[PDB]
């Protein structure tokens, strides 16, 4: 049944996503169903809404304003950006003043086709006007910058974390106020009903939902 | 006039171009040009060919061979793939075999856009199939994937070797025929004497450049 399947799924995600979802989705695939192949795609790969329409993308998981209308989406988690800086750095302390946040040089995010892109909007509007010497399309590559820099970054805490021992790496909690990241799994109607990706959409659920209340 | 330059210039590379290029030009333009943005995408983003030639896009850094006629280019340098997976696999052993190399499962990357997209049809031709688990774009997820999972993959080696302690991966010498990896700098011909321009790949020579 499960177990038998050799369907690849197609799944949209950004790099975080990637490093995120996959070992454990790895894991929990080997245990029940290890012929079933995976392939990833970032959400800004193509027709994001047309190839989960013709059924090209089976799911797509992410903060992914693209999607907010006309598709399934359930909530998996939630958690806070936060701010990251390389271990032995010369002047950042945690936790970090909104001052100290203005005085030092940052590298941005762009994240094309997530919300993460309103970031930077959401702290000009509050007045905070970074020092952002490099903007970068996307996330891991965040790490070995950090680590080799005096540069500060604002970054989902959930990736934060896993880069703190690889890369040498420290967070503090955010000094400004920023909106909660939302973490949702989305479906395209047409698949509603599908066995396979209902399992599929069952096992993110289980893996990855947060213990709510 | 660097140092009072408030120019943002935008460069295509890839995500291991990122984190090899950026470290160095970040502590290079902090001290040259404090005032200077630099902005990335990926190769794949939009048209590389036309933006260049818009000056949208003012570099492009990697392995390029869409490239490699009609834009002028210097050579930064030379490295091979290899093949890489976390430092207690069950069976993984380095030199690996080709015969292992067949069966065990691997990470692929696709990588549109830049040259390491052939590197599946170099192997898919000369016979080299492999049990493909897991699909992703782009090779710098594949640090922590290999970290925590049973998979190999076929990577850059400037790149396996950034991963290695970060990531606890071991490296091996591939063991299929690959071609060498050539990354080089390009740029458009109309941004040839352009100062800004000029002046920034001359930066790129002189920080990347083992030639
Ligand atoms: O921003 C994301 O896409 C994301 C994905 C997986 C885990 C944490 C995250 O922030
Ligand atoms: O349609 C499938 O191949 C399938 C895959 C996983 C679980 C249930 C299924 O029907
Ligand atoms: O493949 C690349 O684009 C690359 C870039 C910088 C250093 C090593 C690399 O392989
Ligand atoms: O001439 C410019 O516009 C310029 C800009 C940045 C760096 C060096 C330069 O000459």
């Amino acid at each position: 049944d499960p177990f038998a399947s050799t369907r690849t799924f197609n799944l949209a995600m950004t790099d975080i996503g990637e490093m995120y979802f996959m070992p454990p989705l790895m894991e929990a695939l080997a245990q029940r169903a290890p012929h079933i192949q995976i392939s990833t795609l970032r959400p800004n790969a193509g027709n994001l809404k047309e190839d989960m329409e013709s059924g090209a993308v089976d799911l797509a998981l992410g903060l992914l304003p693209e999607l907010q209308t006309g598709f399934f989406q359930r909530r998996l988690f939630r958690h806070r950006y936060v701010c990251m800086f390389r271990k032995d750095h010369p002047s950042a302390k945690s936790p970090m003043s909104l001052k100290q946040f203005t005085e030092l040089e940052h590298v941005g995010v762009v994240a094309l086709n997530t919300g993460h892109g309103e970031v930077d909007g959401l702290l000009e509007r509050a007045g905070i006007k970074r020092r952002m010497r490099l903007v970068v399309p996307h996330f891991i590559a965040i790490g070995p910058i950090l680590h080799s820099t005096d540069l500060i970054a604002t970054v989902p805490q959930r990736f934060a974390v896993r880069c703190e021992v690889p890369f040498g790496l420290t967070t503090s909690p955010h000094p400004a106020k920023l909106p909660d990241i939302a973490i949702n799994l989305f479906w395209h109607a047409k698949y509603n009903r599908d066995p396979g990706n209902m399992w599929l959409r069952q096992l993110f659920v289980e893996l990855f939902s947060e213990a709510h209340h």
